[PDB]
């Protein structure tokens, strides 16, 4: 029961690629410490294939049984819609990967005739056979970190054509399912600032809260076959459309189950038999398993009042304490009986009882204090990776802005506020930039953003106090300024003189751009201004944005 087998056959890239830190005139000025910062590329793909490869045994209980049958109850409550094949198209992203049928994402995009008549084709094919296996491309991830090197991260795909029938079929389940069967466990439905409000309520509902992130190694790697089509049943419970149903049996049986892996060059690189990770099932695929293993093992390890919240294969659970030694020994059996359900642990679950003190989705409960001196509870995170990336979009254009994503979903944050925004606006300004319209990535899909938008963006998911936030906590102040040592970036006060002159600059522009100068910097003046709700902020169109989960889906809005 293999996850993988291999034929020899490498993981070749598609395009020249560049693993050192690219510098040009504006590098010095974010980060000194070049040597720290790599990308990972297909030359390490080898020792992720090793890592990914293993045998995986199932021993399934009626915990096991129970859960299941509960999330049934809930998923049969759910009533779907077919997507028509045009309301699919426009779902796709301008940059999605071209078909091998000779017809790219601008022609699926625009309704071309070629690219119609293949996805109808591919339609009907997914309706009259649900036998054979669909073809899927494997790449190595092109991604940046911070040294202390990770083997690039593999992802797995079907041909552009499928991935428009994967919409059509399976789009409104995915977007509607996970919440109705997980309720407010379910991490998707929540800005950064209603995570932290239900993280928070969560805690205080707890007579004594201990808090846990349970972290499962290679997570895709560990879903089964028996876990794929028990998510199939779960999808089947909706309410459905003949045809939808017909093409969900179909998409299981030849491409979620499992499939041949084709490299870039075309030869076949061998055979997968768990989780792909480039489809559109892979985020609520994920997080109806996890959330199925994990509610099972705290039923097996007997953990008293559980809330649980997860986004894709990142888990925390907060329960009642037993006290620390009994909560050493529950975490125990909680893993033992994740690891018979197929989620071994890679590093081994800690209890904790600060939660500021809980990392889940790589961020953390930070507090700091409004503009009237009340407490406020934020999201944060470790800059480190965030900076990594930073320096690498300084010298390179990149498909999705991770600086742009990061300022946007840590705004309120000492490190975005100071940092990402001072540095990026100044290069905006310098190029004249400020209206191009740039693509981010929100719980994994992509939206197409303009700078000149984020304070109205800001303001809308974070509220007005994101721009007037101060005294953070000494761990915060400290973790920021111990990451800036690190990575050779400058300390917050060359920061704030430069964010100073980016605020005059901005100011000088008028309009829009005086906007992002007032709101964004504020923080950087002695006399600062009386900031009041933006009118422009009402009217942006937000609705699907904290929604669901689309990582390696595919979605673009
Ligand atoms: C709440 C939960 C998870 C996160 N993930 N971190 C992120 N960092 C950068 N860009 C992003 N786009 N979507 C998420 C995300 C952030 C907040």
């Amino acid at each position: 029961h293999m996850s993988y087998t291999w034929t020899g056959a490498l993981i070749t890239p598609c395009a020249a690629e560049e693993s050192k830190l690219p510098i040009n005139a504006l590098s010095n000025s974010l980060l000194r410490h070049h040597n720290m910062v790599y990308a990972t590329t297909s030359r390490s793909a080898g020792l992720r294939q090793k890592k990914v490869t293993f045998d995986r045994l199932q021993v399934l209980d009626d915990h096991y049984r129970d859960v299941l049958k509960e999330m049934k109850a809930k998923a049969s409550t759910v009533k779907a819609k077919l997507l028509s094949v045009e309301e699919a198209c426009k779902l796709t992203p301008p940059h999605s990967a071209k078909s091998k049928f000779g017809y790219g994402a601008k022609d699926v995009r625009n309704l071309s005739s070629k690219a119609v008549n293949h996805i109808h084709s591919v339609w009907k094919d997914l309706l009259e056979d649900t036998v054979t296996p669909i073809d899927t491309t494997i790449m190595a991830k092109n991604e940046v970190f911070c040294v202390q090197r990770k083997p690039a991260r593999l992802i797995v795909f079907p041909d552009l054509g499928v991935r428009v029938c994967e919409k059509m079929a399976l789009y409104d389940v995915v977007s509607t399912l996970p919440q109705v069967v997980m309720g407010s466990s379910y991490g998707f439905q929540y800005s950064p600032g209603q995570r932290v409000e239900f993280l928070v309520n969560t805690w205080k509902s707890k007579k004594n809260p201990m808090g846990f992130s349970y972290d499962t190694r290679c997570f895709d790697s560990t879903v089964t076959e028996n876990d794929i089509r028990v998510e199939e049943s779960i999808y089947q419970c909706c309410d459905l459309a003949p045809e939808a149903r017909q093409a969900i049996k179909s998409l299981t049986e030849r491409l979620y189950i499992g499939g041949p892996l084709t490299n870039s060059k075309g030869q076949n690189c061998g055979y997968r038999r768990c989780r792909a990770s480039g489809v559109l099932t892979t985020s609520c695929g994920n997080t109806l398993t996890c959330y199925l293993k994990a509610s099972a093992a705290c039923r097996a390890a007997k953990l008293q009042d559980c809330t649980m919240l997860v986004n894709g294969d990142d888990l925390v659970v907060i329960c009642e304490s037993a006290g620390t030694q009994e909560d050493a020994a529950s975490l125990r059996v909680f893993t033992e009986a994740m690891t018979r359900y197929s989620a071994p642990p890679g590093d081994p679950p800690q209890p904790e009882y600060d939660l500021e003190l809980i990392t889940s989705c790589s961020s953390n409960v930070s507090v700091a204090h409004d503009a009237s001196g009340k407490r406020v509870y934020y999201l944060t995170r470790d800059p480190t990776t965030p900076l990594a990336r930073a320096a690498w979009e300084t010298a390179r254009h990149t498909p999705v802005n991770s600086w742009l994503g990061n300022i946007i979903m840590y705004a309120p944050t000492l490190w975005a506020r100071m940092i990402l925004m001072t540095h990026f606006f100044s290069i905006l300004l310098a190029q004249e930039q400020l209206e191009k319209a740039l693509d981010c990535q929100i719980y994994g899909a992509c939206y197409s953003i303009e700078p000149l938008d984020l304070p109205q963006i800001i303001e809308r998911l974070h509220g007005l106090s994101a721009f007037s936030l101060h005294s953070y906590s000494p761990g915060e102040i400290n973790r920021v300024a111990s990451c800036l040592r690190k990575l050779g970036v400058p300390p917050l006060r060359v920061w704030r003189h430069r964010a100073r002159s980016v605020r005059a600059r901005l100011l000088s522009q008028g309009g829009r751009a005086a906007t992002c100068g007032k709101y964004l910097f504020n923080w950087a003046v002695k006399t600062k201004l009386k900031l009041t709700p933006i009118p422009a902020a009402s009217r942006l169109d937000l609705s699907g944005w904290f929604v669901a989960g689309y990582s390696g889906g595919d979605i673009y809005h």
